[PDB]
């Protein structure tokens, strides 16, 4: 039941336009030939732009998964490291203050993990706690959220911090024109993000500004491992997205925010700031849909999408910065909601103050 | 947090050490290593080992993308039942659960086992998911430590961990080296599962198993070297590093000491070890730089024995062992592991 201090999001130097990274997509060894579903596809994504780890022209020449994962290694580390000190700092913090540090990626795998290389880099105390967040994927953005309130709610003198790096981009190893990929290839960007969160006894000592997280709740639908997540094989991370995810959206989005609103005698009306995750324009259209919500209301999500893609787990995090940085209207409520591999949903609830 | 169930699950299969190193001196490239291969599978002290798949079966297994294939199905079976067992020894059901948190660091799989795991049982479809993944072998002490970190924000919960690690299944990635000889000497497959149970929540259940007191996690400045995966092509490489030891000797004694004195303990006041069983060489270093008799070892000796090193599910099969053998009522116990980090976990438990 404890209170965010600081939100920071960090992304690769290199901004491309979409036309841009289509424009040169296409002209991609073995892609020419599949020109007309691409630009189709990327330009159905409602994405302008995309920050990329590498130069766009490098990527044709990634195709072994061993070079792209240490690339990765090298590169999520200093963007994670960037976004940390981001975050310390819009919490008036330091490395020697944090007691835990989760990680969340989905986008490269590495052994001893980010969160150990992230403490090395920035001096963490050794006894830091370290919780290595994978194979949440999109999700880990609120659930990243709610593990921290999670452990902060019997720790209240404490600082936890969540950092989230996914670098799609270095999944390129073994993509292929498919349309599962391709859908991909439309979507989604490179980017960092960091939450500081604090102790409501510790969050009076250091004036934390964030909302509070209140609660939070998962919801794992049933017979839906295939809805998302990877294929892994000698190639690399391959994307596997099925086209029944909005499907189970619809049917069952409605159900969730519901019973979670009730147990706070609360209804949708209430909510003055939603957080929401951007998996793509038909996503964002069936939650807009299923909970009744006019177009006001997840503005800042559209906005984040046009202007950085979908980041994965990193995206609500610099969505939930946007929003911050607007300052709602003191008192007032906010519901974090995010989607991934599972399939499964999390709701985090947050108030604002 | 107190614990409720210990549970340790294995694959049907077993073999014997000399079983297997007789077959796999034949894989193929392999005949012209059958020198040091011999040294390696005498000298790793593992009797046997349970192996997920068929012996002669390994030297077809040469594809990543087949083998963690393979992972993800008997992953989450060997799983379930591993959850399954510490559930009923607890006498609580699936469906009471409301954390769970998974450690495997031997296969990728997105969504995570604890979801294929948390559908398999019908768990509740708000059960809180922590997937926790590259650990090491430091998970299973570390995950303790988590459910601790959670219960203890919620007395009146129930949370689990269940490790899963199938080391053989990375076979598609080793090659005739000493370090990846070493593990092939070393590495066995299996699970084990923990339940433990909120403070509020202990007595109305009966919770036998020990207290939880507190955890020390210790991460050593610039070592990312000695313990790893080289991830690639080919799966999951193994690296591991001679120098480990010489970590050891220089930095245990003051980790546990200083975790002791945080708690006005002496090692004298410690009356049951618990301790990660990653081989000979390192389990010496271990009593060497403790000064631990013969005697508070004696159960990791023996697991390394029967069950070979289980990456991060070794040191919960041992906590079983000894949980069995039940520990002086008040006296206090101590859990101890070390991954990639590289790291150092230190749990002390209450005996109860």
């Amino acid at each position: 039941m404890s209170v965010i201090a600081g939100v920071f999001g960090a992304l690769p130097p290199h901004r491309y336009s979409q036309s841009e990274i289509t424009d040169s997509f296409v002209e991609f060894p073995g892609l020419k030939e599949h020109e007309e579903i691409i630009r189709r596809l990327h330009a159905a994504a409602k994405v302008n732009g995309r920050h990329l780890v590498l130069p766009l022209q490098q990527y044709p020449s990634l195709t072994d998964f061993g070079d792209a994962n240490e690339i990765f290694i090298e590169k999520a580390v200093d963007l994670g490291v960037e976004a940390l000190l981001g975050a310390l700092d819009d919490a008036n913090l330091r490395p020697s203050d944090i007691d835990m540090i989760a990680t969340a990626t989905v986008t490269g795998v590495a052994v001893p993990s980010l969160d150990a290389r992230i403490a090395g880099r920035l001096g963490l105390r050794p006894d830091v706690r370290r919780m290595p967040l994978f194979g949440l994927g999109c999700v880990a953005g609120a659930a990243g959220v709610a593990r921290l309130r999670d452990y902060l709610r019997g720790a209240p003198d404490d600082v936890a911090v969540l950092v989230s790096v996914e670098l799609c981009s270095l999944t390129y190893p073994a993509v292929k024109p498919t349309v599962s990929s391709l859908v991909g290839t439309a979507l989604f960007g490179d980017g960092a993000a960091a939450v500081v969160a604090v102790g409501d006894r510790r969050a009076e000592q250091v004036r934390a500004g964030g909302p509070d997280i209140l609660d939070s709740r998962s919801s794992l639908y049933p017979d839906s491992l295939h809805i998302m997540g990877w294929d892994v094989g000698s190639h690399g991370l391959r994307l596997r997205l099925s086209p029944d995810l909005t499907n189970l959206i619809e049917r069952y989005l409605a159900n969730d925010v519901t019973t979670f609103l009730d147990a706070h005698r609360l209804t949708k009306d209430d909510i003055g700031a939603w957080v929401s995750h951007p998996g793509g324009p038909k996503v964002i259209d069936a939650v807009a849909t299923s909970l009744a919500l006019p177009p006001e209301a997840l503005e800042l999500t559209w906005r984040s999408l046009g202007e950085i893609g979908n980041l994965s787990s990193a995206s609500i995090l610099h969505i939930l910065r946007d929003t911050i940085e607007k300052r709602p209207p003191s008192g007032s409520a906010g519901l974090m909601l995010a989607m991934g591999p599972g399939f499964c949903t999390e709701l985090v609830l947050l108030r604002w103050r």
